[PDB]
């Protein structure tokens, strides 16, 4: 029966854009569903149908990582590899303290005391948070609701957080030291409550990828499928045309720029290196971008954008820096992919487990250059086990339930974990 | 199994609002859901969240009756009575001769050819049509898909075609004509396809209107819940306080501007005449009509737009024309309304059938009077059998299938129906 259910994400409109397909399967079974961000994501939020509700204010952050022209990619932030192998109890602290002093904070501090003013307002049954988010479960547990992050990420926050709680517990009493719960804990223990460990990882966690590719985890895990939302999309006319040839996709962004730096091939470089062989050139590209370039090759089609739902159908390749949209848009397809990309979030886990499956290749960025893209696409065209594998993980996304199908799932698990 | 779907509608907002939590539930379930109109459309369909597709060319429709100044209610429109004892044959033949040179093709015509062809390249399984939306029929049976009308309205359209074809069948041979048939079968015949009465009506009637208020017609009729979609929508600061005494909310518009014209009481005169009484006043208002404003009363708010799904909950009172948006959103929240308006479309007949239940007041709006008003608002307010009436109305919905619990049914009924 009728529920009220906030989302929680930070102010990207990459992280948001996930999370549509699940909220609007949750409205369409009848409950309330309102989304919460800082303020700067209210118009994104607009476009995707759901209702916004701007909290706090806005983060000096995006203003920062795009006059940058600088790399992103930093060993304290590389969380690709959460390893006990690779992690010294210092090493995981240090991982700890700097990604909760200068991102999770940022992210989450400027809007948290007017979430949790929110809730309390809203009384919402449920919270589903994005999986930084964190803001999203101390609203939660202050008025008592369930709450589950819902997952883009190969999930290297919890994973890390494994090897963080098994090295905490190898410590003598005298040093144990915990950033997140110092961070939430303080934050909860302001409105009268403790530190819970369902606090950083949910009460059960809803996941968009595909079991195969996920790290195994101590989590009350929900599998959902994956279905593309893109943001808002329109189709446009010269789409009918069927190609002849391989079609050949490219993904630069104003967030795949300002993360990936300046240092690395540029795209007018690749659009070169394609625009000299047997194929049908799609790319998107920032208008920066656009006018960076030189000459546009005879088989190459530049954009702003375009829907890559609709485009991706019978493309052969998508070549992108493992943002999950574009990950999860070409998986659905079954579109081998190429990612040239950094240890950063989880993009570099979004290449080697496609890279692992025999589905697509990545690529550390800095090893980019022409002759490695020239034969990488040319791999993911002419050697049919590529097409075979993603085929595979195609099927997996498309055995695993749907939102629609989980929703009775989400209502028990809130009826069980609520006040 | 998985669907392409095409919604098509006319290029009016607000009756693609009406489709949206339709179109998002099909979606949650992983069906392919893209959404055809007109190019002037192409901006709110982008900012449901959903995929739009243009088709065709603007029809001069809206840029029309916007410098009008004039009311729309006409004798040959006035479709709220179709009963057989007030249409013989030559009345009823005339109404859809009207309706379908001056309505219907001018909403339809100048994308029919261009959405029949995207249906021809996009081959959907299914297409869901507003129901003055017969472009949309035409193109699901040129490719053999199933289609069926979703409704906004009491269905005066199917009710008046049953008085149509009574008639008709009381003629001799040499004096049968039907405008639907030319209009539509003329269209159809250019693609070797023939008429249908399953292209005026639908294959089935997907209906959200509560049971209860609908014209019983003869129809496969799937009833579903409406859920509230006002369009985007965001959480103002100010919603949070309380009124301490009865909200009355009022909403104007752009269309309901358009329709009722400028001979009926001043929308200044009517916000002076509430803000004499002791309630709280939130007024809606198009920005021409906010300036015609010399001064605001002191128990009185305007805005350009609320969303009412947030503002309605635990008002007192909804003033309005009778559009679908306002008239469902106030039904699942309780709210006794209030209907001035005229016998365009189904209006009068929204606003009848509250009134006949007992849970709002219907006036014509050449009746309606600063006194008319105040004594309206009072009752609505202080005698509580109206919002008791509204309550039940408010449990008969609550009571429908969600657009999730009829995701099934939709897909069974369109393995059955065309291919
Ligand atoms: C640039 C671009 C993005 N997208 C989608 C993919 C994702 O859902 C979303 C952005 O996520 P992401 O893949 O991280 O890229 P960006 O750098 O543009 O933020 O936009 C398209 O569908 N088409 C395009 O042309
Ligand atoms: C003006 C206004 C409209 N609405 C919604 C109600 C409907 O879903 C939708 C359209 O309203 P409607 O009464 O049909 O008016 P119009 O034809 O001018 O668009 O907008 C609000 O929620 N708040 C407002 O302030
Ligand atoms: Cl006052």
């Amino acid at each position: 029966s009728h529920m009220r259910i906030l989302f929680a994400t930070v102010s990207e409109k990459s992280h948001l854009f996930t999370m549509v397909p699940l909220a609007w399967s949750l409205a369409a079974a009848g409950h309330e569903v309102h989304v919460a961000s800082n303020p700067a994501l209210t118009a994104s939020i607009k476009s995707t149908g759901l209702t916004a509700v701007p909290v706090g204010k806005d983060h000096n952050l995006h203003e920062m990582l795009t006059e940058n022209r600088d790399s992103l990619e930093n060993p304290l932030s590389d969380w690709s590899t959460p390893e006990l192998d690779r992690h010294s109890w210092e090493q995981v602290l240090m991982k700890f303290k700097v990604s909760v002093m200068f991102a999770y904070q940022t992210y989450n501090d400027c809007m948290v005391h007017e979430l949790v003013d929110y809730a309390r307002h809203w009384q919402p049954d449920l919270v589903i948070w994005d999986p930084v988010t964190y803001a999203g479960p101390v609203a939660a547990r202050v008025v008592g609701a369930a709450h589950a992050r819902l997952l883009w990420c190969i999930d290297i926050y919890a994973k890390m957080r494994e090897v963080f709680l098994a090295r905490l517990a190898e410590q003598p009493e005298e040093r144990r030291e915990d950033p997140m719960a110092d961070w939430l804990g303080g934050i909860l223990g302001r409105y009268g409550h403790t530190f819970d460990e369902e606090v950083v990882v949910g009460q059960w966690t809803i996941d968009q990828i595909p079991t195969s590719l996920q790290l195994p985890l101590s989590l009350r895990r929900v599998p959902v499928r994956y279905l593309p939302h893109n943001g808002p999309s329109e189709i446009p006319d010269w789409l009918r045309e069927a190609p002849g040839r391989p079609r050949v996709v490219l993904t630069s962004g104003v967030s795949a720029r300002a993360a990936l730096g300046g240092t690395f091939m540029p795209v007018a470089d690749m659009i070169n290196t394609l625009g000299s062989m047997d194929i049908d050139v799609v790319a998107a590209l920032p208008p920066e971008e656009v006018e960076a370039l030189e000459k546009v090759p005879a088989n190459t089609r530049i954009v702003d954008f375009v829907p890559l739902h609709a485009l991706l159908p019978g493309a052969s390749v998508l070549i992108h820096h493992g943002g999950f949209g574009s990950w999860g848009t070409a998986l659905v397809n079954g579109v081998p992919q190429f990612i040239p990309t950094i240890r950063y979030a989880d993009w570099w886990n979004k290449g080697t487990s496609l890279h692992e499956a025999g589905a697509g290749l990545v690529v550390h960025a800095s090893e980019l250059t022409a002759e490695v893209l020239r034969e990488s696409v040319e791999r993911l065209v002419e050697d049919a086990s590529y097409r075979e594998a993603a085929e595979r993980l195609r099927e997996e996304n498309q055995r695993t339930p749907t939102p629609h199908d989980v929703v009775p799932v989400i209502e028990e698990l809130t009826a069980e974990h609520g006040r």
